[PDB]
């Protein structure tokens, strides 16, 4: 049977869709350690978003599947029977899950407490990791986007995927010849609005284009929407994401009752302040529930802020130089060979990240019987799912085939870039696999990475639901 697996992967691993690509793909059977498939298996290659597997390992191993998150409320003291404070503080210590309705909640704590107004002004607290916003060698061009959101203790999550550091736009068309619509979402009196859009005639052709143009605070919206078109609505993301939770906490505070009187910005906890009065709290859920819209949409932000949360339990530094040697010494503890890894980011949107699928696979492997194997398994993308939070990244891919319902796997795709690394269970064994695709010219080879997936979960000796 092994024999002529070899032959079918071989004959897969030949198509057209990889030409002058490098592929690292390694199959090993996890119960034996019997390796059945190994090709550039030790070759150095970009992991895309397969880079989040080596991050979710290594918060599991240092802050534990326990581990939750808090934002508080801070006055120099608790408020008079006038019910007045001075400055207020949000302090934000990783929270990446954090909503606006849990902003609201923390401004009626705040209300609750005996407060009635904020005499001084309101900060934004977020020194609990460095204010470096963004990894040194991401794309500038690539900074309007969700999954390029700027890192921030302090930031605000939209949705229930827990979009971290941005805001929801929507454009709207009106009569044909006026402008169009936008609505800024919770950025609203935070982002400044350049609309040069208009609404086109019924029937015309949308070249409606929202950026945010580099090192502004600004949404410009551009084009034409079409008169009889559907509103457009995009996830943009904002310059400085705790000035945004600050700017949507003081509305939040005024909507409870509670007037602030003074301005909005960045500050830190004076220090000077001898016993600070918490006025409000919130802890998130805990790591491994948010590790499942973590890893199955794949979200950079909460990668990103993992790697400065294990920065600050294993050195006190909320920095990606300390959050990435962790990742590396909890990988070295758990038994893995980093040899071949170079960590450059948590999220894999860095270009200067390198994995080996023997490495992959390696991890695959420990993580089966760490102590945590089953929070970690439940996070994965699950084959042709239809359920957004069960399938995931997989949701709508290998429905119908041997892999559907069995084959838990990561996804990664870039530019030049693919992956696709998981498990395959079975009658016939349980199955770790690696597939690392680099330097191909045109669409990612997600099918070649299917048919890799679903061959082995025939393997496995499973079939296609019908
Ligand atoms: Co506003
Ligand atoms: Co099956």
């Amino acid at each position: 049977r092994l024999t002529e697996l070899r032959e079918d992967i071989d004959a897969i691993l030949e198509d057209p869709a990889l030409e002058g690509a490098v592929s690292g793909v390694v199959v090993v059977d996890t119960a034996t350690g019997e390796e059945l498939y190994s090709r550039d298996g030790g070759e150095q290659l970009l992991p895309a978003s397969n880079m989040k597997l080596f991050t979710a390992a290594a918060a599991l191993e240092v802050l534990g599947a326990d581990h939750s998150f808090g934002t508080e409320v801070a006055a120099e003291s608790a408020p008079g029977r006038r019910g007045e404070v001075q400055d207020l503080y949000l302090v934000g210590r990783g929270d990446p899950t954090l909503s606006a309705e849990d902003l609201d909640a923390m401004a009626a704590e705040v209300a609750a407490s005996g407060v009635r107004t904020v005499r001084g002004d309101l900060y934004a607290d977020d020194t609990w990791f460095d204010s470096e916003r963004l990894v040194d060698d991401w794309w500038p061009e690539d900074e309007p986007y969700a999954y390029s959101a700027q890192i921030s203790a302090l930031t605000v999550a939209h949705g229930e995927r827990f979009d971290t550091g941005v805001t929801e736009v929507s454009v709207t068309p009106a009569a044909e010849g006026e402008p169009a619509d936008v609505d800024l979402g919770a950025a609203e009196g935070y982002a400044e609005l350049d609309n040069r859009a208009v609404t086109g005639a019924a029937g015309s052709a949308n070249t409606l284009v929202i950026d945010r143009p580099v090192g502004t605070n600004t949404i410009a919206v551009t084009g034409s929407l079409p008169a009889d078109a559907a509103p457009v609505t995009a996830l943009r993301t904002v310059d400085e994401p705790a000035a945004l939770a600050g700017h949507l906490f003081e509305e939040a505070l005024e909507s409870n009752g509670v007037t602030v009187k003074g301005d909005v910005g960045l500050g830190g906890v004076p220090a000077d302040w001898q016993d600070a009065e918490v006025l409000a709290d919130h802890t998130s859920a805990e790591l491994s529930e948010i590790l499942v819209p973590f890893m199955k949409f794949s979200n950079n932000g909460h990668a990103e802020m993992l790697v400065k949360s294990i920065g600050q339990e294993t050195a006190g530094a909320g920095t990606w130089d300390a959050g990435l040697v962790g990742v590396e010494e909890a990988l070295s503890g758990l038994g893995v060979d980093t040899a071949g890894l170079v960590l450059n980011d948590g999220s894999g949107l860095s270009r200067g990240n390198l994995v080996t699928a023997d490495t992959v696979v390696d991890l695959l492997g420990q993580a089966g019987s760490a102590p945590w194997a089953q929070t970690w398994s439940a996070s994965l993308p699950v084959a042709g799912e239809s359920d957004p939070f069960v399938g995931g990244t997989l949701a709508n891919r290998m429905r119908g085939t041997a892999a559907e319902g069995v084959v838990e796997a990561k996804t990664g795709t870039m530019s030049g870039v693919s992956a696709l690394s998981g498990y395959v269970p079975g009658p016939e064994g349980e199955l770790a696999f690696s597939i690392v695709n680099n330097g191909h010219s045109g669409p990612a080879p997600l099918a070649v990475q299917d048919a890799i997936a679903v061959r082995l979960a025939e393997y496995a000796g499973h079939q296609a639901p019908e």
